[PDB]
């Protein structure tokens, strides 16, 4: 058993250069911290998710292309197997395999080089508004993680090209110091979300929903112990039974938060049952 | 019209224990605030509805392809069945076969939480290709709400409109089906006892299904209708595709809280500006 440090990024370009890259959005170790902008992490907060996200997360999942106990020590060889599996799988066409393998494979730059390019923009892949949490947690790392805890990558993008939304989940059989994408602890876990722009279809929540799936500690152990999809599916349907829905009212925030602790305490109980 | 606060009854198909007699019994009300009936028969304390994930996905699947009967000219039960029950087979939701079944199920007995004392109690049923009932086959799970909130109407304004929620199960449907009528003028129906005239009606039958709870489905259409933003919208609304527009609108504003291991309930205060921003969003519509 380990614990898990998540790191979401996102496809966006430089001002500077103008050049596509990977940036950082979000990161778990034991709340959810947004990046916004000037390059400062948001106070740290539960995740929180969108009815929408959480579908086409299952929409994604149901399909999804799974590659566990996958023996690759780098990111390209990852990328290179996931695409594979990508074609086999009927989820992309041949001819987008090498634009998808050059997105990822680009640049994963970080929080510290915001400053050094000055600016950041989002981005859609091609042939050839801001997130609600930045808006309200960021307007305004190492010692907490254990020693030994192994970390999980969220890649999300959107490509014209894509015909339709594909995830993939791959799982190393070692974990790995992936020398294209650094991280404080070695990647175990890896998913990648690409899509064409659809409706319903926030690519950001997607990731937040996958990695706050990847938080939670049901679904990460019965991702250690998965053998299959179905196990995986299993899961996510476990933990979407004991998701808990909160509709709009006009209701005090504070008042209607607390009111929900007995339900939520009940669907923790359930969860871990 | 409305804007100010309704009265939503959801009622299921159950049978009684006395005959086992197939009937309507009331298992929520909403006055702004949900509260749930009791085994016992005595409602359990209000609470701000909470919905289940699948109760939700399953009414955006019902609601896009339901049947809408909007102004509709009818001040009785009967009537409104009739009508329900013909634009259903029109719209190839349930067979011509299935429409005596229907009509004999939706105007039964709706009972409520004083004759509940007088039958043996209330269990789940299912309707047969007859009009027999028969126990659901697959493994029933007790309410939530009655767990947490039963085991232990001044407020409705006078120029409100009420609005009923109908779940049943019926083994001979093929697909689950949604009945969403506004009459054209409110009318006092048999089905509540409560001297409130009924506008809205929601009529939500199907087969059993997996992740498909109708309980829970009665109370996500419920909530649904408590909205005002929604409210408004299906008073207004002249075809389907407006009250799909404002289901998605209520949606977009729905906020899922995951399952976490450790509630601190101070880092919860943190989805403060979470409810806030999102009713903002809801209001702007």
């Amino acid at each position: 058993t380990h614990k898990v440090y998540v790191e979401l990024q996102e496809l966006v370009m430089d001002e500077k250069n103008q050049e596509l890259r990977w940036m950082e959005a979000a990161r778990w170790v034991q709340l959810e911290e947004n990046l916004g902008e000037n390059g400062a992490w948001g106070r740290p907060h539960l995740s929180h998710l969108t009815f929408w996200s959480l579908l086409e997360l299952r929409r994604v999942f149901t399909k999804g292309t799974v590659l566990l106990d996958l023996q690759e020590t780098s990111l390209a060889g990852v990328a290179n197997q996931l695409l594979d599996r990508f074609i086999f799988e009927d989820q992309i066409r041949p001819q987008d395999r090498e634009e998808l393998l050059r997105a990822l494979l680009l640049k994963h730059s970080h929080a510290g080089e915001l400053e050094a390019l000055g600016g950041v923009k989002p981005a859609v892949l091609t042939r050839s508004h801001s997130s609600l949490e930045t808006q309200l947690f960021c307007e305004q790392i190492l010692e907490k993680i254990p020693p030994d805890s192994e970390a999980t990558l969220v890649l999300v993008g959107r490509a014209d090209f894509l015909e339709q939304p594909v995830l993939g989940f791959v799982r190393l059989q070692e974990a790995a110091e992936l020398e294209a994408v650094e991280l404080p602890v070695p990647i175990r876990f890896l998913f990648v979300l690409l899509g064409p722009e659809a409706p319903h279809i926030d690519y950001t929540q997607l990731g937040r929903a996958a990695a706050t799936l990847m938080s939670e500690r049901v679904f990460r152990i019965d991702a250690y112990m998965a053998q299959s999809r179905g196990e995986l599916l299993h899961s996510l349907e476990g933990f979407l039974d004991c998701s808990l829905v909160l509709p709009p009212t006009d209701a005090p925030s504070e008042q209607a938060l607390l009111s929900l602790v007995p339900v939520q305490r009940e669907l923790l109980r359930r969860r871990y049952q």
